[PDB]
């Protein structure tokens, strides 16, 4: 499937993808702050129908040589067919176009990122001055990587998994 | 003089971003912690030097606000290079990226209203969005939105500073 950079046109159907996936399983996005990420998104475009779109994902940059990947969201009667996949696959291609070492995601869907060289990990790989840097952040999925105290509650069950690049 | 080439910033930039906010502290520039760069490096922009390869002279960001509505924000070059033409240079390319982003209109909360002028800018007043929309950009988490909505706790932080607008 093609997989493109989001536009603010995009940002309604986004939502709706998020909203789908709730907050037990994506970290919710309220609309303005998409809006506001909108330069950082991916959408996966239906095979056929030229204007709907049926997968968003986007990758988040947390350090010098960090990023994670996020709100990954596919239509519930579209996956298992390669889309979502499609989407990783591009994301991934930009990290190394922003010239990234390590990226990170906290999920339940370990068979899914596993395909992509991705091994479950455990604790946060960062040096504790980095560390003290980063809970300087206002985004709430820093906090999830950093395993603060006051998101703790809304993660456990997730696994940590991480991608080493060439 | 010379035009510098305004490229897309790289996470190796940041470091040099840091010290050109910084350097504006919050007098003028909303400040900006080290994270919060890192995070922003993917609409961030930056002016290379017209003589150092690596090093940035000038940095600037486009923020989307909203569906049509789009903002520039920290736009800052390095003090001994100012009145080079850099940030024009930053600001030009800033306003080219709000197109090919397909926005209409582009905010600015700044004391340089002749700078921006020279780019069709012109003096506002208040916060130009609808009710339902102000309502749902109260929600946002950056600070420089509150800015933008002109919420009550940043009113001071703030004060002097003009509301600039541009159509496109
Ligand atoms: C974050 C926001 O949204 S607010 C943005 C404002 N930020 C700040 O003011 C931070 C403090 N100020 C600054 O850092 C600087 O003033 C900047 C970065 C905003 C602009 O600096 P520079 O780009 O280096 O100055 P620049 O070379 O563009 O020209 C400044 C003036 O001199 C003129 N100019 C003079 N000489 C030249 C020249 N050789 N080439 C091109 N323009 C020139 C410009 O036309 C301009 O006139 P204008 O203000 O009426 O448009
Ligand atoms: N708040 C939560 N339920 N977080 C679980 C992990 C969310 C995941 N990091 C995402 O991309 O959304
Ligand atoms: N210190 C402030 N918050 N000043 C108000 C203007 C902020 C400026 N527009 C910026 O992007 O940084």
């Amino acid at each position: 499937p093609v997989v493109r950079r989001a536009r603010t046109s995009d940002v309604p159907a986004i939502k709706q993808l998020v909203d789908t996936y709730a907050g037990k399983i994506l970290l919710e996005k309220n609309l303005v702050t998409l809006y506001e990420a909108v330069q950082e998104f991916w959408v996966a475009e239906h095979p056929d129908l030229y204007g709907k779109v049926v997968g968003c994902g986007a990758l988040h940059v947390l350090w010098s040589d960090l990023g994670e990947i996020r709100t990954v969201a596919v239509d519930p009667a579209m996956t298992g067919h390669g889309i979502g996949h499609a989407i990783v696959d591009r994301l991934l291609q930009v990290a190394r176009d922003l010239q990234l070492q390590r990226v990170f995601v906290l999920t339940f869907e370990t068979e899914f990122f596993a395909r992509h060289g991705f091994t479950e990990i455990e604790g946060t790989p960062v040096t504790a001055e980095v560390f003290d840097e980063m809970c300087r952040s206002y985004d709430i999925g820093v906090a999830e990587f950093l395993d603060l105290s006051y998101v703790k509650p809304n993660i456990l069950g997730n696994s940590r998994m991480l991608l080493v690049l060439l």
